[PDB]
């Protein structure tokens, strides 16, 4: 549902100690994408959304083969296909990254389906 094997959510892990700032995390997302894509220019072009609160990860337009390259990388916890949270607006959720400019998300606390926790029904 918006999932087409060319939009990928990459969930990461950060130091606690000094808590990374929000800008540090954005930079780290782009750093990670840039190492796989081989260029910072192409990372800035292909990162379209991210969170630093609800989850600590980013979402990018890369193909399936490319997404596999993230699974070994230090700091990467999950590589999962992204999907719409709002079909009408083709909204993938999370804050939007548009060539450096950040658009805060419409539903910031909304948990994406890919990161659902299953709660045992006792």
């Amino acid at each position: 549902p918006g999932s087409d094997y060319n939009h990928w959510l990459i969930v990461m892990e950060f130091p606690k100690d000094p808590a990374p700032s929000r800008d540090q995390m954005i930079d780290t997302y782009l750093n990670t994408l840039a190492t796989v894509l081989g260029s910072m220019e192409e990372a800035k072009k292909n990162m379209y959304a991210f969170s630093t609160t609800t989850y600590t990860g980013f979402q990018c337009t890369i193909d399936e083969e490319t997404s596999e390259k993230f699974k070994g990388l230090p700091g990467v916890l999950w590589v999962l296909p992204d999907s719409y949270i709002d079909v009408k607006n083709k909204d993938y959720g999370g804050d939007k990254y548009i060539n450096g400019e950040i658009i805060p998300s419409t539903y910031p606390t909304y948990q994406p389906k890919q990161l659902e926790h299953h709660h045992h029904h006792h």
